[PDB]
């Protein structure tokens, strides 16, 4: 059976399974059922199912190279599914929180969770909160007498928190540290100290690195029994190698990249964020371009936005963009060989997740 | 040790390794733990603990009865106040989601954390995902080798999803639920046809029973290794009853009590919620009461309000309500008698529960 096609089916079996468990143990009416069906598919469907394809084409690898019967073979490709899942709607429940924070608009080309007309915040807020909870449902269901559970609850329990931790680095990243007081209405900061590569860098490696990169790779190996295959400190840092790239290109998009393929009107600039171009501006910047940037950044008006993406033009900043991109080029391929000294399938699962990201 | 000194003792000190963890291993700045220290404090402080303090005095109970070495003793306490910080926490990150969700003024007389001024709704639904997060970080932590970690975290999950499905019945019972529909804007029932005992009753079990009452008590028995000494589904029953009852109070408590002393501006009324005012009155009303009700209830305009309450002081509420009060004794007194068949310690645990509930 193909991959894809795999895991679309075992999402329909999830579904089902929490549905089911919603009528039979917690008194659910099928009219509420189909809300929180509906709110399900509109949530954790139709991305390209990155982050849970990879958990499956981990254990893919190993399974080529690994003797196991029938049966089991496709057990490990049932559990990696439904862990690809958990790392899906754990997923959704952050971008679903996220654009209520961040008063997105759309997302995909479609409109927020929360905005839909029978939605509103006050039900979309909990509804995120569900589909977190449905993470754990399905864990002690499909998982409970696997050896891997203790190991893969505590993994999956990590990688949210640093992803919540990540979440407070970017809300809070155009605030002056020393000011942060929750009694004190916060100020933008007006020197923008604080916009440096290692600040920017933390940013990155906790909102998005751990959940996208390193949670799939890892729970790719538990599923499979192959955590004795890899030096964990070397998936971790090309987890976070790879997971930044990804984010430095996700932060060039959202100003450069036309709304309609965007999927999204891109406000990185007027929301202050502490993106990979408004670092490396400040990185090359002279005295008066530093004055015109700090004049416009954080604004709704667009004409100071305009300002903004013209001095990022003038700036030149695709040259910096690939002398980075030719380092990470560098330092995943370094972290790739070290990979093989142990595994060399779980070392081309790399690979092929370093070129998904390379690409796109 | 008195057991509220050492349950405000074991929280500085699960606040200090939090605190300490977010240092050593999640890169956090000094002001950034300030301002989490301060989110923790602020949404975890300042309540009487009757959840927390309940899995210290099941585990108390148990003490006085079992042979145990002291060092034991200080192990099982200290692990009920961690258990019951969990449970602390857990409700911190459901008020904090509430009071955001419901656009809440107020809660103990206090603003609600995400209208501090320093706070704001984007970083305060995010505050509430850490509180949650860090209930899973303790466990993890403080109970690593304890056989009753599994059982413990499996609990816990369930718990907070039951808690979560609770929270959607409750939103949502104001609605007719032929009418949920997430692509359309959803109409306050005309009927009321729904506000009945039955759904009543399914709204205050889920959302307000489950982690109040039952998740204390059985922590407790998961702290002492005691779930052996009761039958499970007793303890599960007197919980919902209890919970059922805790909750038509604060019902009750939201229309009459004054604002000062309830901590809160009381809008069930407005909000058009559910509440066991409305059903008992729907109970025993003629024609032209419920129509007066329908034609003021859920609606901001003071004048209707204070008809809704006119019509329930009329309606002589309070002999529905000492009625109910009678049939809950009866109950959970025959409940506390089953519960002694396996465990008189166990039995009076329950017995102390019913007594915090049934005077405050
Ligand atoms: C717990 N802590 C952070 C972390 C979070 C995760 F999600 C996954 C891995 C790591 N490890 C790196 C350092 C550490 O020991
Ligand atoms: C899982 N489910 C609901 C439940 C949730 C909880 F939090 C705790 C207990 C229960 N048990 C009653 C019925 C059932 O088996
Ligand atoms: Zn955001
Ligand atoms: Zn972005
Ligand atoms: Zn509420
Ligand atoms: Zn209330």
């Amino acid at each position: 059976m193909a991959s894809m096609e795999r895991f679309l089916s075992v999402y329909d079996e999830v579904q089902a399974f929490l549905l089911d468990q919603l009528q039979s143990k917690y008194e659910i009416d099928p009219n509420r059922a189909r809300y929180l069906r509906i709110m399900m598919d509109t949530t954790c469907l139709g991305g390209k199912y990155f982050r849970g394809m990879t958990v499956v084409n981990v254990a893919e690898g190993f399974l080529a190279v690994t003797q196991h019967d029938e049966a089991t073979k496709e057990r490990i490709l049932h559990d990696a599914c439904v862990g690809g899942w958990m790392i899906e709607f754990l997923q959704a429940h952050y971008l679903v929180e996220d654009d209520i924070m961040d008063g997105s608009v759309m997302r995909r080309g479609k409109p927020c969770w929360y905005r839909f007309p029978g939605v509103t915040t006050q039900c979309a807020i909990n509804d995120g909160i569900i589909l977190k909870s449905w993470t754990q449902i399905m864990a002690w269901h499909y998982f409970a007498d696997r050896p891997f559970l203790k190991d893969l609850l505590c993994l999956f329990q990590k990688v949210d928190y640093a992803t919540a931790v990540g979440q407070m680095y970017d809300v809070t990243s155009m605030c002056d540290s020393n000011k942060l007081d929750p009694e004190v209405a916060q100020p933008m900061t007006t020197d923008f100290a604080e916009f440096t590569p290692a600040i920017y860098k933390r940013i990155v490696k906790y909102k998005t690195t751990f959940y996208t990169y390193l949670l799939p790779l890892v729970m790719g190996l538990l599923v499979s029994e192959a955590a004795a295959s890899v030096e964990m400190n070397l998936v971790e840092r090309v987890a976070h190698l790879i997971g930044e790239y990804f984010q430095v290109q996700d932060d060039v998009m959202d100003c450069f990249t036309p709304p309609e393929q965007l999927g999204k009107v891109g406000t990185d600039i007027e929301d202050a964020k502490c993106s990979w171009l408004a670092v490396t501006f400040l990185g090359k910047a002279n005295a008066a371009q530093v004055a015109e940037f700090k004049a416009n950044y954080g604004e709704k008006d667009p004409a100071k936005v305009a300002v903004v993406k013209r001095l990022y033009s003038k700036a030149n900043l695709q040259a910096d963009f690939a002398a980075y991109e030719a380092e990470v080029v560098r330092e995943v391929e370094s972290l790739i060989e070290q990979l093989k000294v142990k595994s060399p399938t779980f070392a081309e699962s790399v690979a092929v997740v370093w070129e998904k990201t390379h690409k796109r």
